[PDB]
């Protein structure tokens, strides 16, 4: 048996970032300034979300290698957050529409943007961990769901066909082939499971701004024109549900949960498109 249906709990103080370390401009505001940038990056923005990348990577490794029964998502996120400010990064989230955290944890029947909190993790459960680094002046934007102990077969096989969907969405990153194609590849693999590819939440294009205003959806949906071209930034991030797509917002207003309370899996990059194909910008 697995656990029962989560609820919240309460927050750790804010955690605080050294002053030389550069915020988005969204910290402090009601709302952010995204969404009307240019989709290809320059050569410059490119070799900064290098960096972003990499650090932000590294930041969900260490947090997902203390993913165990016994441990609460508060000190997940302790983990990341000391990790981007050890490394001069600030945490994209923390303080995006006042986002009370450095990354989001996301158990079990929760799709995302889950808030870490005193929630104490259990076997069998699933964590996934989302962390975004700024530091250069762009973001690098990446999650994984990390098992906790033995997790059920149902599960599991959730979480390894969601990561594999992810992988095969990557490598069809290619100048010239329409963004559709990453969808349709989504969507035909995990119906092959029959899994329900969660809609109402989206990759996006990400620079020097967080979402730029690019939608990579997530199913498939071929009328979309747009196609990938060299320089061109945005993230692969599906949630994939065992059950029904129908979702709840917790009332704080960012947790978001399956309304039948069955579990969910993600994963997430940030892709560069290259002049051959793609180069995963959230690796180690
Ligand atoms: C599944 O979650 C992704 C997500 O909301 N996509 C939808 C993005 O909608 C847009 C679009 C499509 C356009 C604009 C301009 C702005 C937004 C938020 C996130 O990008 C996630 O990966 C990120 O780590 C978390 C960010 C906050 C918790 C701080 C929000
Ligand atoms: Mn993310
Ligand atoms: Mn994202």
């Amino acid at each position: 048996p697995s656990r029962t249906a989560l609820s919240p709990g309460v927050l750790s103080p804010t955690r605080p970032v050294p002053n030389w370390i550069a915020r988005p401009e969204y910290v402090g505001k009601p709302a952010a300034q995204e969404g009307s940038e240019p989709w290809v990056q320059t050569p410059e923005v490119i070799e900064k979300m290098r960096v972003a990348g990499r650090i932000a990577a590294g930041a969900l490794a260490e947090a997902g290698k203390a993913v165990a029964p016994g441990v609460t998502t508060d000190e997940l996120d302790r983990i990341a957050h000391e990790y981007l400010v050890d490394n001069g990064a600030y945490p994209s989230t923390l303080g995006y529409k006042g986002f009370p955290k450095s990354c989001c944890t996301s158990l079990n029947e929760v799709i995302c943007h889950g808030i870490p909190d005193s929630t104490v993790i259990t076997d069998g459960d699933i964590v996934n961990i989302d962390v975004t680094a700024y530091i250069g002046g762009v973001h690098g934007d990446t999650n994984a769901t990390f098992p906790a102990g033995d997790v059920a077969d149902e599960h599991r096989l959730l979480v390894d066909r969601t990561r594999e969907a992810t992988m095969r969405a990557i490598n069809t990153v290619k100048p010239g082939r329409a963004l559709s194609v990453i969808g349709r590849v989504i969507e035909s693999y995990a119906n092959r499971f029959g899994y329900n590819v969660v809609r109402d939440f989206t990759g996006h294009g990400i620079g020097t701004t967080f979402h730029n205003g690019l939608v990579v959806l997530h199913y498939d949906q071929p009328a979309v024109e747009t196609i990938m071209q060299p320089g061109m930034t945005f993230t692969i991030e599906p949630m994939i549900n065992l059950g029904a797509l129908d979702y709840e917002i917790w009332d704080d207003g960012w947790t978001v949960v399956t309304k039948d309370r069955k579990w969910t899996a993600q994963f997430e990059h940030t892709l560069l498109v290259t002049d051959t194909g793609v180069e995963i910008l959230t690796c180690l």
